[PDB]
């Protein structure tokens, strides 16, 4: 039995897509970074970059009512995950970390997934500061690095592509390209 | 380094004291189970055997907004805790299962040990249903079996006495806390 820990941000929810939006539409005259442009995990600093006082502005976006439970999903990953977690001897967990500041994070990850998958993948989550204490065999996430208290994690880190991290151990480009072999590679 | 998972209800948080003020306060005519009868982890269910409508007016007092919020600390746990986390070579995370119905469940426990802990331990909160795919040495938890998918948990479950678990008698191959004043440094140190 394979298990696969799937990220939220970056890699089921588009949090740099909506954290763009928000920012465009509460802060319409201001400068912003596009996309293709973004790199960096941080968008906070990579804002701050672009000049410091827009730091703060980036953040109340993304600490606003609402905004996690909003964001859209990434294109395939709904349809993927419901495959992946079909597949005989096959587990998913939706491995996320909350905010620091989790006041309007936490319960909207919560109805998110169970609005977007159902209350079935509700079971499923898994909220946690560090990965690497969560036992599985991949985990997909769009962060250069997974760092935490087990100097080597059980799972193997599949970099899911962002906008963030494109310009930077396999990757997966998109749920498109060919997870199911990477699964296999486990079994 | 030693990985200590501590459950939060019946742990740290005294969910069964605050069922019973919760549940008498709102249905003052109705029969209640005290608490040194409680038995089995499913209050719901013992409620229902002493008479079917019992059962959906307790779960509306854990179901209702504040009532994880307002639950008061297990004596001497949040001192233990605190303790436990600044030993040397001691990790603790808090790990603990949301209600399926999660809606004043999930904020609400991570409100709470911000509270009663500080946002040094709100950065160790792990809420999961299923424990077993947790990596640590020890689990500290007031439930009688811990079950999900590792067949084999990498930690050793200790059970942790509540009023609807005192009444099991452990073999002597597993290990019981009396209390937070029972000797969990001795415990711990059987891992160093
Ligand atoms: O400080 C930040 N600056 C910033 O630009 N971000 C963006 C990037 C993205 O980061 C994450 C994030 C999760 C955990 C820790 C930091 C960031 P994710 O891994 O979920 O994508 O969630 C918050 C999002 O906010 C987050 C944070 C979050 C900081 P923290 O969560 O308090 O550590
Ligand atoms: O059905 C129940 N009946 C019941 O009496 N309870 C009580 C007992 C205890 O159950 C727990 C519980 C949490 C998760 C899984 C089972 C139980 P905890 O052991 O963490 O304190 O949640 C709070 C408490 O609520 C919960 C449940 C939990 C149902 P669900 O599986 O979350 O839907
Ligand atoms: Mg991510
Ligand atoms: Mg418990």
């Amino acid at each position: 039995s394979v298990r696969v820990l799937v990220d939220m941000d970056g890699v089921l929810a588009d949090f740099e897509a909506g954290l763009l939006r928000g920012f465009r539409r509460r802060f319409p005259e201001e400068p912003h970074v596009p996309l293709e442009q973004r790199r960096g995990f941080l968008a906070r600093e990579q804002y701050r970059a672009l000049r410091p006082d827009l730091a703060d502005k980036v953040a109340s976006v993304y600490e606003a009512p609402g905004f996690f439970l909003d964001l859209e999903p990434i294109p395939g990953a709904l349809d993927a995950v419901r495959e992946m977690n079909d597949l005989p001897d096959t587990q998913v967990f939706i491995c996320t970390s909350p905010l620091l500041k989790y006041h309007h994070c936490v319960g909207e990850k919560y109805r998110w997934v169970e609005q977007h998958l159902g209350p079935q993948f509700v079971e499923r989550i898994i909220l946690t500061r560090d990965k690497t204490v969560v036992l599985g065999d991949l985990l997909i996430d769009d962060k250069d690095t997974v760092r935490g208290q087990e100097e080597t994690p059980s799972w193997e880190h599949i970099l899911f592509t962002c906008c963030h991290n494109r310009h930077l151990r396999r990757r997966l480009l998109s749920w498109s390209d060919n997870w199911r072999e990477i699964l296999d590679s486990k079994r």
